[PDB]
């Protein structure tokens, strides 16, 4: 199976400051990712 990531420039409908309110709120995903990451990264030791 294969992937389809060209929808991620798709956030090019924003403007700017205007935009961290939909970077916010469709951040939820990559929210999880970066903190899933985290887990195994442990920031500073434990």
């Amino acid at each position: 199976v294969h992937h389809q990531k060209l929808v991620f420039f798709a956030e090019d409908v924003g403007s700017n400051k205007g935009a961290i309110i939909g970077l916010m709120v469709g951040g939820v995903v990559i929210a999880t990712v970066i903190v899933i990451t985290l887990v195994m990264l442990k920031k500073k030791q434990y």
